[PDB]
């Protein structure tokens, strides 16, 4: 049949980490110190609220299945959980938050060398859940979180399944493929089809998709053959892979190896790919800090 998953599920205790601050509401800031280690780990701890609904502790517990079966620079992974009164998912922080957020906030600061490489780390994480058979069924660019302005990580598994039939929910239809939304069809091509969404996001700075049109409306307006139009920014070279990524024939789409390939040649000359105004001047970057490691440093057997 299939190979045996062989990953690691960590349970912390709530004693090894302390909670520094709150992200969302609910999502903490926190440092981590394993037992006995003597390192410091920037932690987002991402802890249950009502804790007796048995229906959201099935879906926090399948989270954290795949986030542990995932070991990739470009995915995030679970650090461990913690089994108090509320389950407590334990993560690598991810300092500067949703990619989203970050083009919308810095849109005035962001050059082609980014936006190019962001879609081929985005392509590289795609490409390791697909050699997974893992189909993630919730890409977008609010599910890309920043560790660092060079450096990307796909989250959210909350929906992530392996190789897809499903039967309801409160779904991203803007972001969904059309064998998605007519036939409840899911394949690594479907999420091809939201990586060329995603990749819309960074190009207009994280515009809406189909901004004011009814989730009713989308799955008739595809059928009729229309898709998301050209951003600014982009040379025909870079919205024809967007266009390729939303054809109807799934098999006709590009496979994440290809998209990693081709975003690199365009990473490789950035300006000729990207227009950008002011493009070439385009800049980014507790008490003892000093044991401190980002998770990416700190490995287990
Ligand atoms: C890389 C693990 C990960 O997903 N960390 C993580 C998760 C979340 N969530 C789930 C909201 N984060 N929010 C922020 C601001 C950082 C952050 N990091």
């Amino acid at each position: 049949g299939e190979a045996p998953n062989q990953a690691l599920l960590r349970i912390l205790k709530e004693t090894e980490f302390k909670k520094i601050k709150v992200l969302g509401s609910t999502v903490y800031k926190g440092l981590w110190i394993p037992e006995g280690e003597k390192v410091k780990i920037p932690v987002a701890i991402k802890e249950l609220r009502e804790a007796t609904s048995p229906k959201a502790n099935k879906e926090i517990l399948d989270e954290a299945y795949v986030m542990a079966s995932v070991d990739n620079p470009h995915v995030c992974r679970l650090l461990g959980i913690c089994l108090t009164s509320t389950v407590q998912l334990i993560m690598q922080l991810m300092p500067f938050g949703s990619l989203l957020d970050y083009v919308r906030e810095h849109k005035d600061n962001i050059g082609s060398q980014y936006l190019l490489n962001w879609c081929v780390q985005i392509a590289k994480g795609m490409n390791y859940l697909e050699d997974r058979r893992l189909v993630h069924r919730d890409l977008a660019a609010r599910n890309v979180l920043v560790k660092t302005p060079q450096h990307v990580k796909i989250t959210d598994f909350g929906r992530a399944k392996l190789l897809y039939h499903a039967e309801g929910g409160k779904v991203p239809i803007k972001w969904m493929a059309l064998e998605s939304i007519l036939h409840r069809i899911y394949t690594h091509q479907s999420d091809v089809w939201s990586y060329g969404v995603t990749v819309w996001e960074l190009m207009t700075f994280g515009s809406k998709p189909y901004d004011g049109i009814p989730a009713s409306e989308i799955s008739s307006i595809l059928e009729k053959g229309e898709r998301l139009p050209q951003p600014p920014i982009c040379t025909i070279d870079v919205y024809m892979i967007m266009v390729k990524c939303w054809m109807i024939d799934a098999d006709s789409r590009p496979k994440f190896r290809e998209l990693i390939i081709e975003f690199s040649k365009m990473a490789r000359d950035p300006q000729r790919y990207l227009v950008i105004q002011g493009d070439e001047r385009m800049h980014l970057p507790e008490e003892d800090m000093d044991d401190v490691v980002d998770a990416d440093e700190y490995l287990i057997p």
